[PDB]
């Protein structure tokens, strides 16, 4: 599968680009080009190309516009001191896009094609990757949408894979500042036999009211409890959660297990490995509101943090729910939270040794 | 709101339009024009217009293409013998679109604008409405999508309301035909507090795998059981369900109650009323697989049918699930089922008295 290149004749001026990179925000600006791959039952994935970033055309009756058959991924590209451009565990996103595709009846995109699309876009828009050593990065958003016409409800037979990139700074408006959370009493993220394990747009549209309610209760973010017993803590928005018991080299790390409806975070997977590398004991189990509030107040649970690609790690300092409210430790970012954040971002930036071979070159 | 008209300079030739109407199928072909209304915060709904049916444009980062914030509706336009074009309970669709919008954090569209969009489209594509005297019609698909660019997860501030029409022939070409159902053991349609009560794309994409499995088990359609106890019957695909007990004028109808997570079918609402008009007793309550199989076998439940806008009423003659398999009566369309379908389609076609004022003129 080969990509053809159609250069953007009217890209952003170097001044504009530089301006963006010095103050990108998140998912606000986009690079000059994008990747496009079409899919039909008879030709499979074809017509792969790098074209100028621009409006996309869809028939008014396109499936994605009526029955929400779409999926997406999210990863980053970093610039290193040696001039190379790399990504953090690209293969993991490639494999997850496939699992998401299967759950949504979307044809899988070969992993080598996935990786290739990344190299192709970086080849033409490398100048959009922020300078080395900094905290900035180039967010990559690969996604697939159903584009076949027809108002009948069924899997689409035509799809379009798109890859766009957006300069990225801090995801949350508070940066590293800790966030307060509202445990949703009225809504659930997903339930068994659903789409909670897939990165599917439908999951997000359904969470909008629950997040507005969190803010109306005086909190920054909503946290989800299992849809069955409405007791076990699972995720903050679309981020995984970790609980630190104790501190120092003897501290214990607890995080909800992959129920089957829980999003299998790449960052989550990485942090469990990093914690073990540091000698910390890790534990994947269920944990409810009572244990959380009780042990937090007791002082056993010394920290809590959320993790995901965009924000990496976000400290959680305050909790509010239908039957209570409490603070985690002194309300400040915890030692372990910041050590692990520092360790992971260091590996991604090329500062620390990548013993697991997580960093892949894209150049 | 005033609508501007930009006539299609390249409409379908009479030869093509006529060949379409002779064999339209469903959701396969579209009329010459479509309605479009834009939304922005500072101007609310504006720029209402009737334009040529054609491809839509969206930024690659448009929210609808990433976080599935979209909703839709389905209704019809019929041609009566007196030459007028009418619609069945359009106000109900207008009110449900607003209800679906609230659940998905989308600005509500005034009922007056919704109805006017319908009149406007018919004013120009009236020639696409099938002739009177038959069961054919013009299917109307009003829908709203989030068009604002930006990869941050949150409710969009820009939307586009579209209205398209597709010729619909007689649903049951060679006589009505009953379907076999597979009760999904592995999948769930929606969860409590979820988006199960709104016509929202996400619900449909998440159901594709379950429908494929139903077919793989040798059945026509998948039927959903509640997400909590996995035992109470909810719907068949995107259609509601009814259970007929007994026969003749003393027959009784039972249908799952609106648990708040069930789709408030308009056809469903109408049938309960018509059942009352005919003298049938009606019930809105829970009914599980055990009761269904036990009473269907004992000959107490004599019929089962599904209902929705497209097909109106579809008979269900065979059931298969994880713990059993059984047939309903003689496996043929039931008396009450056909009587109620004849009555409703009769009102919609203008053959029977519309004592409830359900039919609205669009002309």
């Amino acid at each position: 599968l080969e990509f053809t290149v159609s250069a953007n004749t009217n890209p952003a001026t170097d001044a504009v680009r530089e301006s963006i990179l010095a103050n990108p925000g998140f998912g606000k600006y986009y690079t000059d080009h994008m990747v496009s791959i079409d899919y039909t039952v008879d030709e499979g994935w074809h017509n792969a190309q790098v074209i100028p970033y621009g409006p996309i055309q869809l028939d008014p009756s396109a499936i994605v516009l009526h029955y929400g058959q779409e999926i997406f991924e999210g990863l980053k590209a970093y610039r290193w001191a040696d001039g190379s451009i790399v990504s953090f565990r690209p293969e993991a996103n490639a494999a997850r896009l496939q699992s998401s595709a299967r759950r949504l009846a979307i044809p899988e995109l070969p992993e080598e094609v996935f990786i290739e699309s990344l190299r192709q876009l970086i080849a033409v828009d490398e100048k959009w990757v922020p300078p080395a050593g900094g905290e900035e990065s180039l967010y990559l958003r690969p996604f697939v949408i159903a584009t076949e016409p027809g108002l009948g409800v069924r899997p689409s037979n035509e799809y379009r894979y798109l890859l766009i990139a957006s300069p990225a700074g801090a995801y949350f408006k508070g940066g590293i500042k800790p966030v307060s959370v509202w445990l949703s009493h009225e809504y659930v993220r997903a339930s068994p036999g659903g789409t909670g394990a897939a990165k599917f747009g439908g999951n997000y549209a359904a969470s909008l009211l629950a997040q507005a309610q969190a803010a109306e209760m005086g909190c920054d973010q909503v946290v989800w409890l299992d849809a069955i017993e409405r007791r076990y803590v699972e995720e903050m928005g679309g981020m995984n959660l970790f609980f630190v018991f104790g501190s120092g080299g003897s501290a214990r790390l607890v995080t909800p297990e992959l129920s089957g409806s829980l999003l299998p975070g790449i960052t989550r997977d990485s942090l469990l490995q990093l914690a073990t590398d540091a000698g910390f004991a890790v534990e994947e189990r269920k944990i409810d509101v009572d244990e959380w509030q009780k042990k937090a107040g007791a002082g056993e649970i010394t920290e809590v943090f959320a993790c995901g690609t965009a924000a990496v790690i976000t400290p959680v300092s305050h909790v509010k729910h239908h039957d209570g409210e409490f603070t985690i430790a002194d309300g400040q970012p915890g030692e372990i939270t910041m050590a692990l954040r520092d360790t992971l971002t260091g590996i991604q930036r090329g500062t620390f040794a990548d013993t697991h071979g997580w960093m892949a070159r894209l150049n």
